[PDB]
């Protein structure tokens, strides 16, 4: 038996512990879409906590305030969830094992009256699928 606690169950709860390494999901403030080396450090332990589990693919979904349009904010939340993609898969993530999804501007969580709402709605998420 091997030394400290056990460890049943490794990815039967995973969502929680994906969960529990990002501390929730991600904003785009100043530039709006330009991610932070303090995200891409938790993304490296996001990416090893996926490689941990290559049975347990996931989806990454980003969202954009609706001040701009459909032709613009397509790209923008395509793109959001692009860089966690190509970031994890840099790090050491299958392609196979990650989708993305362009939520534009859709189920809104700020108001885009303030730079500081817009970055709140700009959002970045993960989910097992």
């Amino acid at each position: 038996a091997p030394p400290g606690p056990p460890a049943s169950g490794p990815c039967a709860d995973l969502q929680s512990a994906i969960n529990a390494v990002t501390g929730g999901p991600i904003a785009f403030g100043n530039d709006g879409a330009s991610l932070i080396p303090a995200d891409y450090e938790i993304l490296n332990r996001v990416a090893d906590k996926l490689k941990a589990c290559p049975d347990a693919r996931v989806t990454i979904n980003g969202y954009t305030d609706n001040t701009g349009s459909e032709g613009i904010n397509i790209p923008l939340s395509a793109q959001r969830a692009k860089i966690v993609a190509d970031y994890l898969v840099a790090r050491g993530v299958a392609g196979d094992h990650i989708a993305t999804v362009g939520l534009g501007s859709v189920n809104p969580i700020a108001s885009n009256a303030t730079p500081e709402g817009r970055a709140k709605n700009r959002r970045v998420e993960i989910v097992v699928n």
